[PDB]
C-alpha cells in the first residue's frame, strides 16, 4: 500500500512510520514545509503508525534527538515515538478490510488528516489547535500536549485494568477532536476501508 505523507505545516517535520518492532519503508524522513514523501507499507501490516516529529537534530549517521516523537534518537524509526505524538494508526488486509484511525491517546503534537486516496471510505482528521488550548497540567515543556497517562501514570488514565472511563483530560482531546481516540476505551472512531486501499497523511491540513 502507498501512503503519501504531506507536510502542509509552515515548519519542518520529520515523518516517522513504524509497526513498533520494525520500520515501515525507511522508517523516517525530513519533510520541509510543502514536501511530500511516498512510502510503501507491506500488505497485512498490523498496528502500523505514522506520526510527525518536531525540532529534530540528526548527525550524518542518522542519530540525534527530536523534541516530540523521538524514536530512540534515530532518523529512520524502527520503534514508536516518544509522546506527545498525534497518531495515524492502521491495520491493513485484516480479513479483507483495512482499518484506520487517528489517536490522541499518546498526546498531540501536530495536526493531521488521514484519508484514503482510493474509493470506498471516508478520512478522519484532528486539526484543532490542541497545543494552543492544552490544559496547563498537560503541556509538554518540550513541546506539544501530553496525554494524561504520560503525565500522571494512573490506572484510570492508562486503562491498565481494562475498565477506565472518560476523564476531564480525555474530554479535552475529545472536545477539540471528536473523530480521534481520546482514551483507550473511547467509543471507536475507526474507519473501515476496502482491503488494500491507499492513503495520504497530511500534517497541518488546515490553516
Amino acid at each position: 500500500a502507498t501512503f503519501e505523507i504531506v507536510n502542509r505545516c509552515s515548519y519542518t517535520v520529520w515523518a516517522a512510520a513504524s509497526k513498533g518492532d520494525a520500520a515501515l519503508d525507511a522508517g523516517g524522513r525530513q519533510l520541509n514545509s510543502g514536501e511530500s514523501w511516498t512510502i510503501n507499507v507491506e500488505p497485512g501490516t498490523n498496528g502500523g503508525k505514522i506520526w510527525a516529529r518536531t525540532d529534530c537534530y540528526f548527525d550524518d549517521s542518522g542519530s540525534g534527538i527530536c523534541k516530540t516523537g523521538d524514536c530512540g534518537g534515530l532518523l529512520r524509526c524502527k520503534r514508536f515515538g516518544r509522546p506527545p505524538t498525534t497518531l495515524a494508526e492502521f491495520s491493513l488486509n485484516q480479513y479483507g478490510k483495512d482499518y484506520i484511525d487517528i489517536s490522541n491517546i499518546k498526546g498531540f503534537n501536530v495536526p493531521m488528516d488521514f484519508s484514503p486516496t482510493t474509493r470506498g471510505c471516508r478520512g478522519v482528521r484532528c486539526a484543532a489547535d490542541i497545543v494552543g488550548q492544552c490544559p496547563a497540567k498537560l503541556k509538554a515543556p518540550g513541546g506539544g500536549c501530553n496525554d494524561a497517562c504520560t503525565v500522571f501514570q494512573t490506572s484510570e488514565y492508562c486503562c491498565t485494568t481494562g475498565k477506565c472511563g472518560p476523564t476531564e483530560y480525555s474530554r479535552f482531546f475529545k472536545r477539540l477532536c471528536p473523530d480521534a481516540f481520546s482514551y483507550v476505551l473511547d467509543k471507536p472512531t475507526t474507519v473501515t476501508c476496502p482491503g488494500s486501499s491507499n492513503y495520504r497523511v497530511t500534517f497541518c491540513p488546515t490553516a
